[PDB]
């Protein structure tokens, strides 16, 4: 390989993932990777530090050009650069747009189970979550299209937060799916906020369909949100981008980002994001193969060794979604037991709502040696359930 | 000198201060310095980059300890470490608190002329600015205390955004003034948001009185906002700290920061702020020597060579507030003219409201040679009018 995917980066003491651990505990919960970032990103960060003065920065045209170039090359989906607006994070941009584009008490639609932060930003802002729950049958999730449309058609339903690809299930929607969702939203005058943060991590020979690509009959109703954070192991960089084709919505979102204090870059966001999006292609290619290898190992190991659990077929993300229903234990209980008995720390599905209490989420973006250790621990934990 | 106050940092192309300038142009407008940062802070940033993976960060106890040690050493005012809450920036924290601690339509009190971004975050959020204007007489500003109180006691006036020290005028309020303002707010059930971002830049023997030092029960109505950003030339670091003695108000503020997306540090904020506040004392000491020398030169030069303008007396900040009323030109017009004629770029007072249309603001946090150049350009501008 061209890059290092074998050694775990040594963190400083205030790391969430690696701080405040007990001896020999193995964290596989929170969505950050245990790989070094692309050295091309590191080089840009080092060069920027050498300025040795960190005053106010603008977002340059080159930022948006980088975003468009990356989407073109990786997804054959080139947005117009004028559509693009810097924000310091995806979830903060969602929070700002909740406040700008809905009123207190309004309902915002999601598809449960889904990323727990969506509930926080909706409910924390005094909006109300409504779900069109994903249907779970024969170990796969699907949409109830009539139920989704009925809910979208509700007067008080004003926005849809769409996870594309969908976390935690790891599903990159088909083109026809994304188009149908956009069409339904536009039809019912519902803003479609498409959170595309996992969009570079499709592991099959498929690709995402960014919301911004939909036909002009619906394109004015959509916002696509992307960031290098998940793709490149840069949660703390605080660089993201909203892609908003409608100019009036775009102006208003931009104002909302400035109000929230999320519209101006920190001292690294610009050079580091530009380096990721212009020079990170090769590193990503290699990462995807490391991830495929890890998922293949996990799937084979659990199928053969722990038939009590079922790793869902998923096509995107570095997070495995594992049906633990056959164990007959609430996931929160199971994960607490597992950590106590084995030191393995994985995420309980409960906070994703939907049917999440029957699932655990396992982060596989780590060296193979850590995956092996974790699988062994998970097995021992299930075996010891007596 | 132990540290470098003579070379201007060479910026990348997206710098606001230096970014789009004509050859020859001399920017002395926006409040960032033309000095390299303390090497101790650079060292901490370099060390952090070694991690080469930048996942999620907590705020360590060491961060609050650093803040408290800094305040103790530099201001003789140690906060309890428990009072402290990280935020990604002072203005963004003010914005969050406007939304959490007031309702749409409420009035938020300032003292004009004052930092223009206070108006943006009040009005943008759908609150209404109200001012108790600072009275300008005999080349000095003062407070109209009866007017201030009348406004604070108005039912719809819910918060005061208090600039301590006051930008753009450069005034570090006395202990008695800060205590009085806090009392007035508390008595009238108004939250005092004390923006203390210029507090480490008092250039006289005077020192700031942080709002968190006021006696109980007024103390339960105050929030002190600090940051290494102005002190250390770190605006883009996005590290700040709210100091909030009232535990319930503090928890609510923290919640508001997370809700807005400004509660989580970026991948440099923690080590860099810790370095600044633990190891930055000697650099700051030397900086104040250079700033005093710069101000002394500007005052001497303008008194002798440009009697048509008047630099107001100020005890804090690296920004000079200069009365240009004798020129008989709106400040915005004069600054445009000045830039065209001489290439000097200074801030028109208009945007600070109050009586700012009669003033210009000049940033003196640059090498002495740039100050000498800029003062000469100013002279050239004024005399050629
Ligand atoms: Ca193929
Ligand atoms: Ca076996
Ligand atoms: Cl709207
Ligand atoms: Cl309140």
């Amino acid at each position: 390989k061209q890059y290092d995917f074998t050694h775990v980066p040594k963190r400083q003491g205030n790391s969430i993932k690696w701080g405040v651990l007990k001896e020999k505990e193995l964290p596989m919960w929170i969505a950050e990777m245990d790989f070094k970032i692309a050295p091309e990103i590191m080089a840009s960060m080092e060069e920027k530090l050498k300025v040795a003065a960190f005053g106010y920065e603008s977002v340059p045209a080159e930022y948006y050009k980088a975003v468009a170039d990356w989407e073109e090359i990786e997804h054959r989906a080139r947005p117009k650069e004028d559509w693009c607006v810097f924000a310091s994070g995806v979830v903060p941009a969602i929070s700002a747009m909740v406040r700008q584009f809905t009123s207190p008490g309004d309902q915002i639609l999601v598809q449960e189970p889904v990323y727990n932060m969506f509930y926080s930003v909706i409910e924390g802002n005094g909006r109300r979550v409504i779900s069109s729950d994903l249907i779970y049958e024969n170990s796969k999730y699907s949409v109830n299209w009539a139920d989704l449309e009925e809910k979208l058609a509700t007067p008080s339903v004003r926005m849809m937060v769409f996870c594309n690809p969908h976390n935690p299930i790891g599903y990159a929607w088909s083109e026809e799916e994304v188009k149908r969702i956009a069409e339904l939203c536009a039809k019912h005058q519902v803003l479609l906020i498409s959170d595309e943060i996992h969009g570079d991590l499709v592991l099959t020979d498929e690709d995402i369909t960014p919301a911004f690509t939909v036909d002009w009959d619906a394109k004015n109703w959509v916002v696509s949100l992307i960031s290098p954070s998940k793709t490149f192991n840069l949660a703390a960089l605080h660089a993201a981008c909203a892609i908003i084709p409608n100019p009036d919505l775009r102006a208003r979102a931009e104002e909302s980002f400035f109000l929230a204090g999320i519209g101006e870059p920190n001292l690294l966001a610009i050079p580091a994001a530009i380096a990721a999006y212009e020079e990170g292609h090769d590193w990503l290619r290699e990462l995807k193969q490391v991830l495929r290898d890890n998922f293949a190992y996990a799937r084979e190991f659990l199928a053969k060794e722990v038939p009590e659990v079922k790793v869902l077929d998923s096509n995107a993300s570095y997070l495995a979604w594992v049906d633990i229903s056959a164990l007959g234990m609430n996931a929160e209980d199971f994960c607490k037991y597992l950590r106590e008995k084995t030191g393995l720390i994985i995420s309980a599905g409960n906070g994703y709502r939907g049917n999440g209490h029957e699932f655990v989420r396992i982060n596989l973006a780590c060296p193979k040696e850590l995956v092996i250790d974790g699988m062994q621990r998970l097995k021992q934990g299930v075996l010891n359930l007596n």
